[PDB]
């Protein structure tokens, strides 16, 4: 299974480690409910500019 | 955050159960790791056909027609 | 430039007319603030099942109820 | 709804003021086609290198330098 | 690597050996130009309806 | 057709030559095998921090990349 995860970088964050934690939970959830085989799972993260992500209309940036 | 989750059915799964199980998982994921607000994240699971799905330069609907 | 837009079907739409509403739209917005040529813009739209989508750790058929 | 807009930056744009009207005029079409709540749409957009950009089989930097 | 292919079907295409035609095609290219490891990539492809894509400002099902 | 490829740099690479020829490929086959106009097919290549992309539970950083 593919998992693509984009979010918006926060006051000094996503740690190289904090993006481990969720590569390996994400992973760790799909043997667990669905019984999957974990060597297969590919899990991409990406890093959105605070202003090119939109919530109801205003950029992240503006919402801040 | 946007999480996409695309995966290929198989032995009758996944059902909605375990598929509200994967938006809950993820979602409790994301508070747990990152502090995110668990109100504004938004989840996608794509069904794929195993023959359109391919690992190694084969579909899936090869790979498990065999062992 | 290319658009991608995912959204869950409802209330028997979208129809057609619709999706080509959306199509011709997104497309004069890019010319208009970017002045790029129409001829090359492509859009796409993907339709996902309400026990597909979630929201706030719940199936948007769930908050359908 | 989840929106998502890649395209390749050209003389000395896309400005935030541009993005912001992106933004607000896709947000705007999905309420006034759809009638979508306006709260729960995202729109993620990405910019690309004219020389990660492919049209007809060239990148768009070629492209230019054929102009 | 991943790679995502979205293409609108016609006149009965694509078949399964033309899908197969393709993730192969892509991998193999991954592996020549890159050296990529052909194991591990991954490729999936959408089938998109003539009235879900747009070119130039109308969509491939009144495209005529 | 639009084609999506996402990879991780690696030793130098790729470089826009490279790049080229992944469009010009990627291109080329959709010609060949459905028989496409060539002028409609938009591709674009998405290059992925070896820390961002995950596979069988680790990263690729810490897999040594790949």
């Amino acid at each position: 299974p593919f998992i693509n995860i984009k979010l918006v970088p926060e006051n000094g964050g996503p740690t190289n480690e904090q993006k481990q934690q969720l590569i390996e939970g994400v992973s760790d959830l799909m043997v667990k409910v669905l019984n999957k085989n974990k060597a297969s799972i590919v899990v991409i993260i990406d890093e959105v500019d605070s202003n090119n992500y939109g919530l109801g209309g205003e950029s992240v940036h503006h919402l801040r």
